[PDB]
């Protein structure tokens, strides 16, 4: 384990998401609501998720060698496979927030597993220059996520109740930040550019899971929204 | 890329799949009836999807090796990683047509993974003989598929209204024809017995594809039967 | 083929999951209760499912080599391409029959792909010790599921109708008892602590997957509560 230099940051993603989901299963023990057991159950699920991927990456099951510039390139591909479950996790969460249509929830989910799907291809890729043009479709599918979540939901939050639209207005807001920083850290890590090294690189990985996660599933688990408007 | 005769039906697929899926996207921004947006949706995924997989068996990564016959034989695993997403999709697009029951369509999708999955292992299997054991099971499963299509959703349209009767008698005619030429194809190509070669067997599963996929989505997108009733 | 002593149980185990599959689709030929559909369909995936993971594995594709121990170690990973799908369909079955609420839906199918993601890594790890962590990770997701089946489930059948109650009741039964002795023939079994041969091994899965499908299957579609109340 320790002999590779980025096994703290790896260390401490483990630990970070399985302290958040057990705050989330233990705050959750005290729900009845069927709406709110629908956002408990769907946000619950993602650091648990993630947390199993990031104890892969920390014993070294999640880590495979691609060749290309020459050089046996260390990459762990189990960040894919958590971000194929917990990304459209996560875009459930909004949509149901907001009553999204059921055409609108499919056209999501599927852009999002093709950003996953390509960008797993082109972090597997071995001719180099091809490497980009996958992580150009990927970031084709990523911005046409964030233009719905812009111009198709926001416009829908407005007619609902007040606490879910500023609730939607706020999660809608760290997701878009957030989410935009992966292809920039992708592109100049090692994946890419190789300009920052993969420490650096899993250092900022973890910084950015923790946050679209915890601090996502803070912010809504501590809304009104979640609730229906009862008596 | 071009040192494989079949890379031209390869590049022609890529083109044709990604000129669909602009089409379809940009045919479907003016529509706001919830249950259009359900078919759009649904039908303009499935050549996005089948784009990325042809990209990828142009570019090289979506092929490998299996030995049988004493030989190493280019087998293009790509294309299953497509068809398992896209069949089923195509099977949603018509069981939403007619309204069938949640029974029905699960029957429907766990029949065409299992048809999928059988044909991905017969495509690997490096014992000659048992290829042809998982080309029967999957053909079997197809089977299965058609009975249903014929034998339970065509009395089901009939009792609907006239357009969404009509559209569906059309793709139903049209998918039953096309999807049972893929076994055949199988059989006698590279996959199979070998009487056909790669690069012609190439462009037989191009021109299938994209009739399949977006001629069946230029017929059905152009109906008024993907529309509610409405005053 | 018959190089392996424990071909018997594998070929067993594939006729007895065919007739399974063939008497429960001729079985649900004369069923139109949309209700009943669902659990038919449902029902008649797992063992279809099924018999082709132990036909993979009886012919030899779904079968490789871990080092570990300074051993090659057989390790039959088709079990849990097996398992991945028809334990959640086993679920649904539970789930619907009790008319369960969406988000503990969501909550049980999660649970359960983690617990089956996590007994795949652990049979794929080459550290030994390793082994045994994803094998605890796997069995707190298994208590989760039992936990939800008798604190969740339970207490919303009583306020069912009295034949789906005591048909959940029984349903609910089988599944604890035989689900548990899953782990525990992993963990003395050729991918834990190698006390057990594999030939004894492959019996007893074939045994519990059986009684855990074909059995509970029987139980289930003799029964009047998967029909709706009618007149
Ligand atoms: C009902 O709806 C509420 C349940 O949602 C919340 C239910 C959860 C979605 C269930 C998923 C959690 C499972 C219990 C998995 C257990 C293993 C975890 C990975 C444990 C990680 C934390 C610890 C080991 C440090
Ligand atoms: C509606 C939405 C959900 C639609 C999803 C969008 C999706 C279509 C976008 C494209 C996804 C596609 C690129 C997934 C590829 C998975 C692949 C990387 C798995 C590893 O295989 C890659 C090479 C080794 O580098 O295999 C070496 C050769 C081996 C012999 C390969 C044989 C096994 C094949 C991989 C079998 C195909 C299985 C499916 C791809 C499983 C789904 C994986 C997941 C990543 C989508
Ligand atoms: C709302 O319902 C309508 C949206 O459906 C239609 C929405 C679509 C289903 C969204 C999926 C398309 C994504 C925008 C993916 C973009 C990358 C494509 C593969 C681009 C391919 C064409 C071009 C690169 C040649
Ligand atoms: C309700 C419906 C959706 C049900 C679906 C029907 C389905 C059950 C039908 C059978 C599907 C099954 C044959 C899928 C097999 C995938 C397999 C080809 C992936 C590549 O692995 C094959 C060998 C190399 O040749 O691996 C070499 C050895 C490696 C060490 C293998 C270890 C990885 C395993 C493959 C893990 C299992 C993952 C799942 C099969 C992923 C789903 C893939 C998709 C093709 C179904
Ligand atoms: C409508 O709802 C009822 C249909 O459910 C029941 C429909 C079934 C879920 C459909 C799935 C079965 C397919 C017909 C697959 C056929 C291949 C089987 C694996 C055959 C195995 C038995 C034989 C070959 C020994
Ligand atoms: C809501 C619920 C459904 C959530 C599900 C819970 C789930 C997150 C729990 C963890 C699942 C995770 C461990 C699955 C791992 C699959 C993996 C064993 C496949 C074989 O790859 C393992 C190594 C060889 O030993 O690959 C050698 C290196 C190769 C180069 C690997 C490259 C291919 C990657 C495997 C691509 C990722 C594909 C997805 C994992 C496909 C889903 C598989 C299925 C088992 C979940
Ligand atoms: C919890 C994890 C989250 C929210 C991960 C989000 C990841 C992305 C939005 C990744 C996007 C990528 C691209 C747009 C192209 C480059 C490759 C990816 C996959 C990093
Ligand atoms: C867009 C792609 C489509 C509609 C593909 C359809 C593919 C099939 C119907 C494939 C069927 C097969 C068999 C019946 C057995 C031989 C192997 C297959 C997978 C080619
Ligand atoms: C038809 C097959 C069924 C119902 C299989 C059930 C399998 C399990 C409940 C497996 C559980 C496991 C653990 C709890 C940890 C050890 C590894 C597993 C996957 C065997
Ligand atoms: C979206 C965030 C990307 C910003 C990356 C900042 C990295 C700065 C760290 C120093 C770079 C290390 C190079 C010298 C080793
Ligand atoms: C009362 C709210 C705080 C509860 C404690 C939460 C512990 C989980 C770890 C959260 C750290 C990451 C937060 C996002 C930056
Ligand atoms: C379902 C369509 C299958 C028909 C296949 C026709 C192939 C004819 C092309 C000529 C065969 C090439 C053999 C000599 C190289
Ligand atoms: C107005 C209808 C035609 C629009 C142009 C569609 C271009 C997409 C390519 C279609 C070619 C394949 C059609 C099926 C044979
Ligand atoms: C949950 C069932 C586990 C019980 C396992 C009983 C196995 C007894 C068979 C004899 C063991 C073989 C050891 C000597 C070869
Ligand atoms: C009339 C009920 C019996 C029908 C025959 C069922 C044959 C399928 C094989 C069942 C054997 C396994 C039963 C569980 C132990
Ligand atoms: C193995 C991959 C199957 C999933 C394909 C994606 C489409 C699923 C369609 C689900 C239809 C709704 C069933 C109720
Ligand atoms: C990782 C594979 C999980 C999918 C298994 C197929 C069955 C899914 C059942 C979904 C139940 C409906 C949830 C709302
Ligand atoms: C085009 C839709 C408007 C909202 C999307 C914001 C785009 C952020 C740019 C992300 C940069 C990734 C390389
Ligand atoms: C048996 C259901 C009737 C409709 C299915 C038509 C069968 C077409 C044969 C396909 C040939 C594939 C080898
Ligand atoms: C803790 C929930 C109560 C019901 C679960 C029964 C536990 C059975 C123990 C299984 C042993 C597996 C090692
Ligand atoms: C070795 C660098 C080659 C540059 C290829 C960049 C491709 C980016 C495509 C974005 C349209
Ligand atoms: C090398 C040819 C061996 C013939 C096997 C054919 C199997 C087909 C099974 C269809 C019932
Ligand atoms: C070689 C045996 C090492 C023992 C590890 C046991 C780990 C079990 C973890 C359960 C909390
Ligand atoms: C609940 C605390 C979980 C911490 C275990 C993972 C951290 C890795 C320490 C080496
Ligand atoms: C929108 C046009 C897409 C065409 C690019 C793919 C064709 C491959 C040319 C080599
Ligand atoms: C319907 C009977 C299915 C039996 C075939 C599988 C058994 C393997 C015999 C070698
Ligand atoms: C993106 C930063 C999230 C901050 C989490 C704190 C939320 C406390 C309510
Ligand atoms: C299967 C052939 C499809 C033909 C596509 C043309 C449709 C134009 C309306
Ligand atoms: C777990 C044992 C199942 C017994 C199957 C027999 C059912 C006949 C109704
Ligand atoms: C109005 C809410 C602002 C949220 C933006 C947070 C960016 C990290
Ligand atoms: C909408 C604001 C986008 C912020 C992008 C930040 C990328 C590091
Ligand atoms: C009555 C519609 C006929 C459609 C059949 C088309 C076959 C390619
Ligand atoms: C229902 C007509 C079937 C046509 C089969 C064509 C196979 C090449
Ligand atoms: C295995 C075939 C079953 C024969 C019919 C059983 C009575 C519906
Ligand atoms: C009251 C029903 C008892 C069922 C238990 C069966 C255990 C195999
Ligand atoms: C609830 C009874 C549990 C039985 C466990 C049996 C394990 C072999």
């Amino acid at each position: 384990i320790t002999g590779r230099p980025e096994w703290i940051w790896l260390a401490l993603g483990t630990a970070l998401m399985g302290l958040g989901t057990l705050y989330f299963l233990v705050k959750g023990m005290g729900v009845s609501d069927p709406d709110a057991k629908k956002f408990y159950a769907i946000t619950t699920l993602v650091p648990a998720i993630a947390f199993t991927m990031y104890l892969s990456m920390l014993l070294g099951y999640g880590l495979t060698m691609v060749p290309f510039g020459g050089e046996q390139n260390p990459i762990y591909w189990a960040r894919y496979a958590d971000w194929l479950f917990t990304t459209p996790l996560l875009l459930l969460d909004l949509a149901l927030l907001v009553d999204a249509d059921q055409g609108t929830i499919l056209a999501l989910v599927g852009a999002d597993g093709i950003m996953i799907g390509t960008g797993l291809v082109g972090a597997l890729t071995k001719v180099y220059s091809y490497r980009f043009v996958w992580w150009a479709i990927s970031t084709a599918a990523m911005l046409y996520i964030l233009y719905v979540l812009f111009f198709g939901f926001t416009s829908k939050a407005e007619s609902m109740r007040p606490e879910v639209a500023s609730t939607f207005k706020v999660l809608r807001n760290v997701t878009v930040v957030l989410w935009s920083a992966y292809p920039v850290v992708w592109l100049i890590g090692s994946e890419g550019a190789g300009i920052v090294p993969l420490n650096i690189e899993t250092l900022l990985f973890m910084v950015l899971d923790v946050s679209a996660k915890v601090g996502f599933g803070l912010i809504l688990l501590r809304s009104r929204a979640i609730f229906g408007e009862a008596e």
